[PDB]
Order: structure tokens, then sequence, then C-alpha cells
RNA sequence: AUGAUCAGUAGCUGGUCCGAGAGGAUGAUCAGCCACACUGGGACUGAGACACGGCCCAGACUCCUACGGGAGGCAGCAGUGGG
RNA sequence: GUUAUCCGGAAUGAUUGGGCGUAAAGCGUCUGUAGGUGGCUUUUUAAGUCCGCCGUCAAAUCCCAGGGCUCAACCCUGGACAGGCGGUGGAAACUACCAAGCUGGAGUACGGUAGGGGCAGAGGGAAUUUCCGGUGGAGCGGUGAAAUGCGUAGAGAUCGGAAAGAACACCAACGGCGAAAGCACUCUGCUGGGCCGACACUGACACUGAGAGACGAAAGCUAGGGGAGCGAAUGGGAUUAGAUACCCCAGUAGUCCUAGCCGUAAACGAUGGAUACUAGGCGCUGUGCGUAUCGACCCGUGCAGUGUUGUAGCUAACGCGUUAAGUAUCCCGCCUGGGGAGUACGUUCGCAAGAAUGAAACUCAAAGGAAUUGACGGGGGCCCGCACAAGCGGUGGAGCAUGUGGUUUAAUUCG
RNA sequence: GAUGCCGAAGGCAGGGCUAGUGACUGGAGUGAAGUCGUAACAAGGUAGCCGUACUGGAAGGUGCGGCUGGAUCA
RNA sequence: GUGAAACUAAGUGGAGGUCCGAACCGACUGAUGUUGAAGAAUCAGCGGAUGAGUUGUGGUUAGGGGUGAAAUGCCACUCG
RNA sequence: AGUAACGCAAACAUUGGUGAGAAUCCAAUGCCCCGAAAACCUAAGGGUUCCUCCGCAAGGUUCGUCCACGGAGGGUGAGUCAGGGCCUAAGAUCAGGCCGAAAGGCGUAGUCGAUGGACAACAGGUGAAUAUUCCUGUACUACCCCUUGUUGGUCCCGAGGGACGGAGGAGGCUAGGUUAGCCGAAAGAUGGUUAUCGGUUCAAGGACGCAAGGUGGGGUAGAGAAAAUGCCUCGAGCCAAUGUUCGAGUACCAGGCGCUACGGCGCUGAAGUAACCGAUGCCAUACUCCCAGGAAAAGCUCGAAAGACCUUCAACAAAAGGGUACCUGUACCCGAAACCGACACAGGUAGGUAGGUAGAGAAUACCUAGGGGCGCGAGACAACUCUCUCUAAGGAACUCGGCAAAAUAGCCCCGUAACUUCGGGAGAAGGGGUGCCCCCUCACAAAGGGGGUCGAAGUGACCAGGCCCGGGCGACUGUUUACCAAAAACACAGGUCUCCGCAAAGUCGUAAGACCAUGUAUGGGGGCUGACGCCUGCC
RNA sequence: CUAUAACGGUCCUAAGGUAGCGAAAUUCCUUGUCGGGUAAGUUCCGACCCGCACGAAAGGCGUAACGAUCUGGGCACUGUC
RNA sequence: UCCGACGGUGCCGAGUGGAAGGGCCGUCGCUCAACGGAUAAAAGUUACUCUAGGGAUAACAGGCUGAUCUUCCCCAAGAGUUCACAUCGACGGGAAGGUUUGGCACCUCGAUGUCGGCUCUUCGCCACCUGGGGCUGUAGUAUGUUCCAAGGGUUGGGCUG
């Protein structure tokens, strides 16, 4: 840790120390996915089970404009770890929005064109100096996708660029997307919240997904490779079904091809 | 902590040896005091020793035996063995 | 006579008697409890201290004077001493206690000054690298030479634009600030210390300080970010007898930020802090004054800071020299041969790497400091010989003479 | 006499501490002055050393920070 | 106790796939059986036991295909 | 071969009745076993196997006047229970439509389907077999219509309320139990005993809404948005186990009086209170804490640009009137021999109630209620086999292996090594006491501290770890070859490499569609490795 | 002084196995050798070591606790003998 | 062999006249070697195994046979101080027995369970001990060798299956 509110670390005593939640909810939920990795005919792509899910919620695109706000209190949501608060616009529109950084006390929070740049709400990139700290960009002028993982959701820019295309995605290198888009302009979601360690699985891993490791475990049928006294013919192409883990490369197009540039591969 | 407790070592002092002195090292002989006297423990007698040459019990040794059972201990003087 | 053993020689633990810039030695720097020390006046106490006296300090040793064994050793009279402790009757300057003050100590307020002091948040300029596009050509990069590498899927160079990180020229100065470490582009916000000046006020409320608490260059470590350049490691090229170095082309951790941790350095002025004194000549910052300051300036008076053929003095010498290792006082830390060691063991601290405290056996008789003479130097300054350079001829090639090694031989004699 | 308290000899379990010893093993001090380098001392010829980190037959090399008990006109 | 912090000594509280042990679940070892009670379990011991635990009911995937902490087991006393 | 077997080792016999005959039928006197069970109730399934009167060749691995056997009759009567009926999850189907050779797949409006949610009573008595349904006493809910009072009502809704989750830690209170009082009976076949045994019950509804550690009102104004934003005047509402009354000056009830085919029915019928201690029960769908922060709809309530309605129809309430509340199952069994396994095979199988004594305990052992003796016996009784007791000296010396046994195994207290990421091992190891009575209080529910005393033994019964040392491997818990191997196998978290800014990669599919994520590179997917510590070289 | 011979020379490769460990569940001959345990022990433990085919995350070297794991020893208790 | 290239030959050539093609004469292409050559073109495992058959085809074992192995014996230079044979005995030879190592693989793969230990034995012999004898470089006490004879008896543990 390097910032305040250090992550609690359960000292030794008995391998690990699970827990038992207990809270309340107030509307703002449909039912969320509750069928486990399936399809109705074939599970497809194994690894995925365990209960403890539900609770979906919404609010992403944000069509509201020049409307003040007031972040009431903070709140956490399953799956994605980066808070979501509950805010409270000047008028009284019940929403959530991705919890920026320095807030909780309400702060400003406001969307629309020509608004105070800091970490309010939606704000068209068309009106942005450099953009050293955005948040969640959108492929189009209406969606709210891309890096929605508030935590670590970073994507610098290139000061002022024409042709209506900039954005500097993290591990995704740099690409070109419409400029007529908007974002929360937060680019924050706490990094220490994910800095913590799982522990030793059991009551922390399975409670979210089935075993992630498979191993050779022999059996030429159960897996493209296997057999032998104990060792495994690794490297000799052993991916589940013609895959190819040694890079190779994918995603091939010609017309609607990738508009990303630079993209270094070391 | 102006240092308890613990561990190693040791009788104390008057004095002795050295040193110009201070100090340092010791305290054999003579004398005062303390402690012990086969080892551990205990009491009795008596003004006083719970007492080398007193008693009782236990232990390790030495010696006697009709082995049933008993007798001793110089860290008093002179001496023996041993070191 | 030898050996053993204590003391002396050892002012080599020094209380009388020593030291810590370089020889062993100030802990890396502050704050601060206990402890040690503490300005000036009067009164008082008089505990310490001092005077006298009364007890005890056994005798015998030791010492002084005097006796007896024919001397002496030895024995012996009296005295001295037993440096101490307690008590009583005094003395009162000093130290200490108590009371009332004073002020030069120290502290505070008022008004100003300088500074990279510190923390946080912004913003500014050059350059480097990278991405895209234009122009254009075959070379570029690099070295003592080269090569690896980048190049005609066309770099470099050049121009336009973008992204990003770090440090921030000049001013910078023998400068300044800070306890130390350390800290410099500009701005704002909060904040510490130092200094001067007419003063106003308290009033010694002080100094130092084991333990303890806090701060710590860089490197390193934990978690999360960032990453232009540089660059441990590592991979190639080159050099070389070899180089798993120096040098060349790349390059990871790291270097940067937040938080926590480790606490070490020629943490060096290698000379701990505080105070009072002792010859002088030049360089900063505040303030007073100087025909009305007519001026760049002139004459003082304080803080901090260099050099000095720096004097006395001090020092082994080098050197220091009122910011002295000069003359003194207060208190704390440290050393008392070299190697082994600042390691081993144990305790404590740490995530780890390790830090702190700290031995002995054995072994040598030497380690070490300054300075002196000379030599040496792929150190410097200046100078002389075919010494080089300028030039001619020659050797090493050839046949032959001769000398020497090696070989051979009974010897192929010796130097 | 019996009984009870205290109680030495002696007995049991588990620790601390100390001396001796121990396959094997680390570092260190010496002796022929052997083998491979020559790292330091004159800028010893990439100045040296201190702390720290990594690497290497070895002396040692390299990075960062710092000092000079560094030569030189820089 | 420190200027304020970490610290420490009680109490409170309460976590831990924790410890012991029934129901339950899962089953290592020995014996009795193995034309047996039973086409394989019982008896005397053992492991787990608020847990990635277990169970009742219903549904979704099913063979060259599904599922699988994959034994290539299982897919209803059969099966790579 | 007529050998074995006649199916857990919870033994059985006797006096009578009936019959041709009965050890196993029935009746009576007992033994014995179980006692959170081989009791009862209920779901699934089964499904008439329940009851009664008869018969029995076959089915009951003995007979049988016995039977869940056969052959004839009789018997499941609730608007409140349950299933239909409203609503809804996984999921199925699914107009038009999107797709696919045909077939068909997928999928929405909409429409089905639960172990989910939503209105309403019990206590007695009666019958050979049923009963919260028959009967008696006392109550409740919803709809329609009517009467009275008041008031504006009003869709496939908006909003509120419904939707419940973990674990852990306090108190009260209830089932129920014990003691005492009271009532009734017996006061007694070896001594003593005027005191022994039994009962002491009692539901909903309604009122009460219970000294309470559960959970800020009200009024006015606002064309965009509004889980809403500003003032004023006073501050004291919901939810809720239990108890106390009415309900029961009743019924029930020990025990009698009569009858009796003797199984059982009529009549009558006293006491019916208090104190102490409860639980994994209830208020706690709570609260505290914590985090892997964990269904939907309807019923209900309220509001609806007061659109449609508009002296109306309706809404609320009152008589807590009157009428109505249609259709089915509901017998028996149900960790049981009528269920699932070919049988009456000790195998397997969800939920609920569940007492006394000792004990922490639904442990264990012995007793209640209640349910059984498991359906071949009697003698003999040697070898041998199966399940066990007790066993001189020594002691594993057996053996592939101390397998199998034995033993250890209670609580409190004292004490406890190497090592440690120092959480542990430490329930190490190794010891002592705890019985009973009396006294201190002639009880402060226990416990402790003294004294005295009994037996060989005092957790003395059941129940109830064996410990220590060194070493290989896997960190561990967990999972796995369901019916011989469950292990250093597998799994696990940690680390790293690689692919994807996406209608994803990738997986299912000829397609559509869809899973993967309504997430998103501290995401996710695939491979190897795989706790941590020191490290992970050259090519 | 034998061995050792760290040194050197030479041939062959992409580079030629570093640290640690090693007769270890992976060295046939090794029933190995030395030392400890036993009256005796090809079993086990501690080392040396000439590891025939140990070896760095298809992991190497350690490692508290944990496991109905595998191997060996001792005490109490056992006719298991 | 078949598939094909090309020349010659008016042989034929599906309406006719030609042609393509075919036929005939002549030649060429195939480590087609596993070469009387199955394809133009095709390597392994199966301790998961399954099925059809046989011992005419193996493994344990019986049997035939049996060089090797075991035992005994002949000639005999020498060792044993001397001396060949108390004992032993080189260079070679002849047999018995039969449990070793093999061949055979004759009878059994519509099957006869491998080793070892434990329990309980049976027989023979060139029996180690007890008994009766010869020689002895056997003094005695004890041994060496040989002959008859087994009547009987003939061990407990550490380690390893």
């Amino acid at each position: 840790h390097l910032y305040k509110t250090s992550t609690s670390s359960t000292r030794n005593g008995a391998v690990q120390v699970k827990s038992n939640p207990r809270n309340n909810l107030i509307s703002g939920q449909r039912r969320c996915g509750k069928g486990r990795n399936a399809r109705g005919i074939i599970t497809a792509r194994h690894r995925g089970g365990g209960h403890k899910r539900l609770y979906r919620k919404i609010d992403f695109r944000r069509n509201e404009k020049d409307i003040y706000g007031k972040i009431v209190t903070i709140e956490y949501d399953p799956n994605r770890n980066a808070y979501i608060c509950l805010i409270h616009y000047g008028d009284g529109e019940k929403r959530y929005i991705l919890h920026p950084r320095g807030a909780i006390i309400g702060d400003t929070i406001v969307s629309g064109t020509e608004v105070p740049i800091k970490m309010g709400n939606a704000l068209p990139l068309t009106d942005m100096p450099l953009g050293t700290a955005i948040h969640n960009i959108e492929i189009t002028l209406g969606r709210g996708g891309q890096l929605a993982r508030a935590a670590g959701a970073v994507a610098k820019l290139i000061a002022k660029e024409g042709k209506s295309a900039t954005l500097k995605l993290p591990s995704g290198e740099v690409r070109l997307i419409s400029k007529n888009c908007s974002a929360t302009v937060g680019q924050v979601g706490n990094v220490g919240v994910n800095q913590k360690r799982l522990g030793r699985a059991g009551s922390k891993r399975w409670l979210g997904k089935r075993p992630v490791v498979r191993g050779v475990v022999m059996n030429p049928v159960d897996h493209p490779h296997g057999g032998g006294e104990g060792r495994a013919p690794i490297g000799r192409k052993s991916p589940t079904t013609p895959w190819g883990y040694p890079a190779l490369g994918r995603r091939s197009r010609k017309r609607n091809k990738y508009s990303d540039n630079f993209i270094i591969r070391r």
C-alpha cells in the first residue's frame, strides 16, 4: 500500500479467514443472470459455477445534460469491484454512476456540454483541453461500453487532435474513435480494492467460479495431449482444440478492420 | 539501573607484599570474628553447644559375626596410604 | 642460579598522572526525563564544610625516641599513627536549603530584512524519445581503429502535428538556508527557524544530558501506479595470451510518484554541544550616521561566512589560529597494540538483504602518523648526446671467416 | 502404643544452564615463498575508498549515492 | 504512555474450510461372508461435520456426444 | 437329497378357550428387548393391503380353527386442511416474425409450470374401521344482494408495502418437568412403616396491544426535473411472543354404582392452585457484526394531466345481518415385510412431535406412554467354524508389516521440549484430587475448605485420544477411479506467458440465436507451474 | 611421498548444465564404504561419494502446521508367538 | 499385366467422305526386390482391451534326451623334507546318477493358479551328529580319508517378499 485506508490483511491462524456478509437493498435491480455458464443446449467453455450472484442494476450511457448533482453515499456491486455510490442530482433523479475518487461528500457532479471539468458526470470529449484523465469512452455516440471497470479505468488523450479521433487506451495501445462522445471524466475506481489477495480459495474463489486450472492429467481424449508415466508433452501443441497459445494472432478484417494505430508488440 | 534476581568465584578484618604517594595484588604464620568437623537431617541435656573426641535416624565406606546382629570415622598431636 | 607468582618499571585505564583533525578514539543529527552543573543582592538556616572538645577506632605490626640477649635478627617501655564514624559546643566566607528581590543569561511581544528551510497544489520553456504525414537521397550510427545495429517493406537528416516522462540552462557566486541528511524555473496555499532595531515586559524560567522519542544520501524491500533518458543484470561486437572488464550497439530491476519498511555512508571541517576571554590585514546580510545621502559611495555598529607570508600560543609534524586542535569552565559520547573483528555466540530489531550490542582461542612484535634524503612515475615545467628527426652507407638474404650457445664426444679444456 | 502435622534419604515427569565430545562443514592464522592473474601503491596505466545492489575462477568488475587520506593547466 | 502516532496491560466482542464429538455425509483397515441376509453389506474401529458441506423436489445438457476437483469414471446392476 | 438351508444371537414357558390337531392363534399371569426408538403423524410411492363375518388346496422355505392368503359385505360426510383455483422462479411451449435440405431449431406478445408467495376456528365426545370433516359448545374469512351513515369512485398501473439470505451474542416468556398444597383411595400376606400412590387437565375467537435494551410527527407552497426543495407550530406513532379476564358457575377427569356376547358400554363423578428451572421452540421476516454485499409477481394499501363516469354507478364502514362458497383427495402404511431392490433380504429412503433419572449432549445405560419378541422347534452339546470372557512366566521372540488385540481415553488444577511465516505443537509428555456423610449457611441453585468413615478398586457401570523421536513427499482443509487401488494422483490459492477495446477472442450451432460480460485488459479466456522462504543459470 | 593434478594441450557443438542437492519414491554391479542404533539388522538415519540415465518453475533446495499416506525405533499395554 | 508417348501400316473407324480413337508391325517408362510384382499413394501403440481358434505357435511343470552341472573311477609327472597315492594331485580318459544350465516343446492356452513362508509329512541316497571298523606324515586328548549302516534325531533370532 502507498495511500490511505490500507488493505486489511488477516494474520495467520488457520490458513485463511472467510466471512459472512449482511446488508440491505433499496430497489434498483431486476434479477441479474442466474443460470450459470450454459446456453440451453451446450454449456460451452467450461469453468464457471458457484452461487452467490444476482443483483444487476443499470445506468451507464446517461442522457441527462446540464444537471447538478450530490453524491449521497457509497455502495459496492458484485462482479465489478470499484464502488458505484448512489449520487443525487439537483432535481432528484435516482441513479448510480461509477464512483470517481474524491467524493462521498456529494461534491459537484454534473453532465452536459460546457461543465466544470474534474470528475462530475458525462462530458463530451469535444470540450476537453488535453484529457489526461477521462474515464469510460464509448465506441459510438450512444452506449457506455469500453473500460467500465472504474478501478484502474484509464485512457489518456493527445491534447487536441483533428479528424475527430484520439484516445490512448491502456494495454490496448492507441486507436481512433469518434470525438462526438462523452464520459464520466473520472478515470478512477480505487486500485487498493483489487490489490488485496484472495487467500486460499474455497470460500473466496469457488464462490465465484469453478476451477480455473486443468492440467495435462493425461487422457489423449479428455484433452488433445496427455498420456505417459507422468510427464506431459507440453510445447508440442497442447491447447484444448486447435487454439494455439504461443501468440499466433487473431482478429482479421479488411473493411471494418481495426482503426487502431501504433499498437506495439514488444 | 545509587542495578534486585541469577550464574561463576570467595571466609571477613586487624594486617601482609610492592609502591614516593595514591594505588594495585592479597590476607600463610600471630590475633579478633564467623562457619564446619564422615555426608544429610533432627532433637535432648544444660546458664550456655541442637554441641571434633555426645545421642538418635538414614546413606556411602571399613571392620567383627555362632550372619540373628553389631562397632567406628584424626578439618586434635605424632604418624600410614594416596595425590 | 632457574622457574612460578604479585607489585614496580606501564601517567600503557592516568583520582594524584594521559588522550580522541591525520597515530586507537564525538556516537549521523536533534528534542528531552532522571542525573551533573547553575548569574547577581540581602536576611536567615548552617546541612556540607571548618575549629575545639568528648567517645570509639582491640592488641600485636609500621614509625620516632629509649632499653635487654656480647651485635644483629629478635624482644621490649612510652609516644606517634590508626588518615575513619558518631555526638556536643561554636564559626559562617563558600556550596546547599528557605524568604524577598535585581539584571547583564535565557524567553516573549512590536516593527522590518534575507534565504533552493519544509509540505501540498498548479503552471511555464528547451531538449531527448516515440507515433503519423510531407520532401528527398543512400547512407547513417560508432570507434584508438572496426564491428554488432538501424537502411532502398527507403533510416539519418529536414519540416509540420501529436503523446509522454524526467530534470529544469543562464542568473549560481570563493552565494544562501537547514540540527544533520539535505534543499535551487515561476506562482499560490499552510508553516518553521535565524538576524537587526528604538524599545516594552518576565525574570534565570539556565547548560548539558545515559535510557528514551523523532528525523535518515543513495542502494535495497512491500503493495499499487508511471516509465523520456540513463542504466546493475543480461545479450551481441571489439580489444587481449585470456577479460564471463575498460570501449560499441541494445537493454531489465532501478532511477520518478503515493504509503509503509530498512536505518547505513571518507552521514568528514574524519576537530559534540554551551559560555567567557586573547595581536591583525581583505571579501557577504541588517541597521545608524555622513554639506539636505549631492556620488558609484564615506564613517561606524551586529549576524552568518572564506582565504590569510596570519602573530602569540598550541602541535610529533603537517598545520590550527578569537567560526583554533590558543587560554579556561559546564556536561555527555569514545579509545587505551596489529591480525583474528567489528566476525562467532546470545539478546533485541527487520518482510528480506542485514542492522545494533559485542568475544575468545590462536599468532606477530609490530601495525600506525607526520616529515626528511634518494630513487621511481605510461606526473608536470624547462634543457643536453646521431638520440630522434633530415641524409648516406650497412646488417638481417647469399657464399666464406670468426666467436658463442645447443648437440655430440674418451676430451671436444677455462673464463 | 496408635494416629496426624513438619520432615531428611530416595523416586517420577518435563525444562534451563554448563563442560567435554561428534560424521560433516564455514571462516581465520601459519609453512614450502607452488598454480592462474596482478587487483592496490607514481592519474599503476578504466583515480581510490566508503555504504549499498547485482554479477564473476580469483584479485575483482558494474550501477547509484557520497568523500577525498586524488595526479594533472581540465 | 507519546506534542500527536504505532505500543502495552485487562475487559468487551467476536472471527477462524478452527479443535473434540452425535445426527447427517463421506468411507481407510481387519474379520465374518463372497451358490452370503445382500449380484458385495453387516459387526468392532476410523475421516469430515456452519462447510468450495449435505439433502428433498423440479428443470436444463445425453453418446463419436454430454458431463467430469477427468479415475478417460459416469451417462440409472452394461460401456474409453 | 431328502446333505445344506428354514435368512442378525431383542430366549421362552404356563394355566384356560376353540378346533380333528396348535410350542408359534385368541384370553390371563410374567419374563425379555427397544425407549428421540423396531411410537406416532405426514409427503413420495404404494393404492384399497384398512374393519367385520367365514374359509384355506395354492401363497405364508413347520403347523395353523392365525394372517397384510382366498371368497362375500361394510367403510374415506370440511365455506375454514390439502389439491384445483389467483401470481410466480429454473425451465418448457410459444401468434406474427427471425431461421433451417424436409423435418426442425431459436425466440417475443402472450401463455404454462413449483419444493415460493396470498382470506378464514378449536377443544371434547361418538363408531368394529374415518374425523382440524359425524355430534355438542364456542368462533372466523371472502363474494353478491338488501338496510343505515358517511364520502367522490375509477383500468393490462406509478409509488409504498410485499421479497425472504449468514453467523454470533443477550433477556423475558411458553411446551413441559419437579416440589409443595389440596382432593380421593389404600393405611397394608417376613421385621419396621398412619403415611403410599394417582390426579391436580382445560383450545381458537374477543378484550387486554403487558413497568419494554425491537422499529421523530403534522400543516402550507413549487409551469422544466424532482428517491424532491424551503418555512411554520407543537415534540411523545407503528409492530409485537406471553401473561391476566370472558370463553369452560363447561367439558374432561382418579375413583364408584350397574351391565357384560365380557373387546366394551350407561349413570355418576372430588381436587383441578402456588413456587423454582427449560430448549436446537416462539416474539428475533429482529438487533449487533461482517462482507464472497446474495428471486419475481400477485393479493393488500394509496395515488392516478380528476381522460371515461358525473342528482348515477361505485368506495369505506355499520348489522363484525341474509344468501352463497361449485369441483377433487383426504382408508391404511409410510427409515414400514403391503414403498424402491425378483420374496415376509437385518440393505436404502425427506420432514415434524419427541417425557423421567445420571450426564455438557436429540451421546450412553436404565425406566414412561406406546410399540415388539423379529414366524421352524426340542435335546444333545465332541472335532471344527463364527461372535466373546478369563488366562501362571516371559513378552511380538510371530509376521512382509507389533495386521488383528490389548491399552490409553472424564473434569479441574499444576506443568509442558526442538522448531516457528512464532497463528501453533500444549487435549505434548509427565502428575495430584475429585466416594459418602457431617460441620462452616439447622443450603448462598453450585463449588470449595476442614473433620470422620466404608471397599482391593472411588471418571470405580455404559460412554470415554495411545504417547514420543528421526526421515521421504504433498503446504493444508477438500475432491477422485460410484460395486478390490482414493495415494507423494487430482484439486487449491500464488506466479508467469499468450489472445481480445469486442456484434470479442473463444465455445455451442450448416443458420438464426445465444453462453461467455448487460463485463470489459488489477476484465476475461487458454497453457504450465502452482503456499510461503532463498532462488529460477548457458544455449 | 602415491592418488589427487584446481593448471595445460587438443578434437567436436546451438550452448555445452551455474547454485543447491545427490546411492535420494530417479546410480544395474553398491548385500557399497565410514559413522550412529542392535548381542546380530542388504530396513532406517547421519556423511562421503567413481549422480552408469539427479537437476531450476514439464521446477531445484528447505520448510511450521496439516494428512485414515510410505519407512524405521522406543515406552506403556498385549498368549499375535 | 494394365494404363500411355511416338513412327509405320488407306485394317477399321457406328449417315457418307475424312479425322480422333482403336487394331496390327516395331520400341520406350515401373532397386513394381516383400522382384509369378495385391495400391498411382499408407508408419506405430494398445498393462482398457475385445472376438474368432490352437499347444501343430512360447511361459510354470511332467516326459524324451542331457554336451554343461553333481558324484565316483583309471593312468599318472609332481606337492606332501625324503617317499607318487596318510591327504592331495597337473596333462588327459572312461561311467553312474540326475535335483543345475539348455534342447526337445512329444501330452495340456473349451486353462493343470507362479515363488516363498506357515501347517503336516513320505522315501531314497555318495549321513553332517550318535554306533561298529581299515589306513593314517594317527602318541593321548582331538582330527583327516574310506567302508557298512540312516534306527532315530537334525535350532532360536537380526535384515530381506
